């Protein structure tokens, strides 16, 4: 029933999804300014530009968590604010922002959770190649460095980059989000260099920090399952988790890249000599999980790599863009805590999709989204129970944002924001959250 007493609550943003105000105080284009300017890349022809004029109205957001009284935020730095040339001199403007914005939330008792990647790389970066360069790998460190100097004397709890699976397949191989490449071998590499720069940037965020800091990273991760068990089915499934899950874990643990997807990308893979592997190993302090959805995967050898098909399972609910299947969430979990090394976790994303509007009476009626949010906590409760050892949890996301390919038209938050008049109203799965937190 109940969370230990000294359990992390909070909710997540990343800051192309909210801030707005991108050509501000000597901000950069990122690559998600070029992509979402692109004709026809974003679903409804919307982009960051405004988003939630969170730049400006951070205060509003500020007031939001402590209404649903949360204790700690999960946001993002954006990378072409601190350095608009990607690698080049300092933007102290946008260093100072982030200052301020750091001590409102410690003056509102909120603890901040940085995460310092989350997409938006520098576009004069990706015009050298982004991260299908090594270059940029040592170049993000440096960005750590100079971040964590200023705000390290205040902020303990950092993660270098969101989902890099995201990152590197979504942005180099399906082309689906920005930079929009499609092609296996950039992605495969694209994921090398984003290993590498987050060892790379533990170990000068670790030298250039002010005190002692506690240092993640976050990955989305998706439990698998054969649909049978015969051999193509087990082996389907195998890949898929390869793919999405084992990819990223291996390395961080020591454990080099997995020798099965090694043979399955053939001279696709990266070429990972051990200087850098023992490099993207560096010791992390917890590692965060985001949690969506299950796969439940069928061999599919026509389909493209990893030629694992999802079957849909109808009687499972839907939300507006996933299958709810809260039990993975326990499943990955036990997974983590009993094969691999990291610890303590962070559940870092959760959360649902829905065709929110406004009720007559003012309210947004969303029990999907509470009854999802009660489902996820429970397993938790498992998971807990089971020895996990999991210190807080973040919903997704404090309020409707741009939601990357699909623009304002997926509703994330368990907050409603207006877009055009930028007025944010909690929906009633937030005041679910408000009154559960209490009561613990
Ligand atoms: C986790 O997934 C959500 C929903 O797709 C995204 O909005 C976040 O940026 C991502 F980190």
């Amino acid at each position: 029933e109940r969370f230990p007493a000294d359990f992390v609550w909070g909710a997540a943003t990343a800051a192309y999804q909210i801030e707005g105000a991108v050509r501000e105080d000597g901000r950069g284009v990122s690559i998600w300014d070029t992509f979402s300017h692109t004709p026809g890349k974003i679903a409804d022809g919307t982009t960051g530009d405004v988003a939630c004029d969170s730049y400006h109205r951070y205060g509003e957001d500020i007031g939001l968590l402590n209404a649903l009284g949360m204790n700690a935020y999960r946001f993002s730095i954006a990378w072409p604010r601190i350095v608009p040339l990607g690698a080049g001199p300092i933007n102290q403007a946008g260093l100072d922002h982030y200052s301020r914005m750091v001590d409102a939330l410690l003056g509102a008792g909120l603890q901040p959770f940085v995460t310092l990647y989350h997409w938006d790389l520098p576009q004069p970066l990706e015009d050298r190649l982004g991260w299908g360069s090594r270059a940029t790998a040592t170049v993000f460190a440096e960005y750590a460095d100079i971040v964590v100097r200023q705000l390290g004397d205040r902020v303990t709890h950092w993660a270098t980059l969101n989902e890099p699976w995201c990152s590197a397949m979504l942005g180099y191989y399906l082309g689906v989000h920005a930079p929009g490449h499609t092609d296996l071998k950039r992605g495969l590499e694209a994921s090398h260099n984003l290993l590498l720069g987050h060892g790379l940037a533990v170990q000068a965020m670790r030298a250039a920090a002010p005190q002692p800091l506690q240092i993640g990273i976050v990955l989305n991760l998706t439990p698998t399952y054969p649909a049978s068990d015969s051999p193509e089915d087990v082996a389907a499934a195998r890949r898929f988790d390869g793919f999405v899950n084992r990819w990223f874990l291996d390395p961080l643990a020591g454990r080099g890249y997995p020798q099965d997807m090694l043979d399955y990308y053939g001279a696709a893979a990266p070429q990972a000599n051990p200087e850098d592997l023992t490099q993207i190993a560096a010791p992390l302090d917890w590692l965060g999980v985001n949690y969506y959805e299950r796969m439940r995967a069928v061999d599919a050898p026509d389909a493209s790599l990893p030629q694992a098909q999802r079957l849909d399972d109808p009687d499972l609910p839907h939300t507006a863009d996933r299958e709810v299947y809260p039990e993975g969430l326990y499943d990955i979990l036990l997974r983590l805590h009993n094969d691999y090394p990291f610890r303590p976790l962070y559940i870092t994303e959760n959360g649902c999709a829905l065709h929110d509007e406004i009720a007559e009476d003012g309210g947004i009626h969303d029990g999907q989204r509470q009854a999802f949010f009660e489902a996820h906590l429970a397993q938790l409760q498992r998971a807990l129970a089971a020895g996990v050892p999991l210190k807080g949890y973040f919903a997704w996301s404090l309020l409707d944002n741009f939601e990357w390919a699909m623009g304002l038209s997926m509703r994330y938050g368990i907050c409603y924001t207006n877009f055009e008049t930028l007025e944010r109203r909690i929906k009633d799965s937030g005041y679910w959250l408000r009154d559960f937190i209490a009561g613990q």
